[PDB]
């Protein structure tokens, strides 16, 4: 496995052309806020490729 | 995506029989101490079924 290369999964919103989005927060799918903890339906919102 | 399925994918070693890890340790895959934070050979244990 070479788990270096990540593409962003979640976003709240479509990207504009040539945006680049570097954030980290944490992609929350749910009614409870995460504060930046990951579990049920707080996710990471880069997922490496395997 | 029903990402609130997740497996751990990295460890150091296999499981013994009935033996469970809920442990989350960011897993240090190359020789750089980096602290606990993902990145860069750092990965996340657990991955997303999705």
């Amino acid at each position: 496995g070479n788990y270096n290369y990540r593409y962003r999964l979640f976003r709240k919103s479509n990207l504009k052309p040539f945006e680049r989005d570097i954030s980290t927060e944490i992609y929350q799918a749910g009614s409870t806020p995460c504060n930046g903890v990951q579990g049920f339906n707080c996710y990471f919102p880069l997922q490496s490729y395997g």
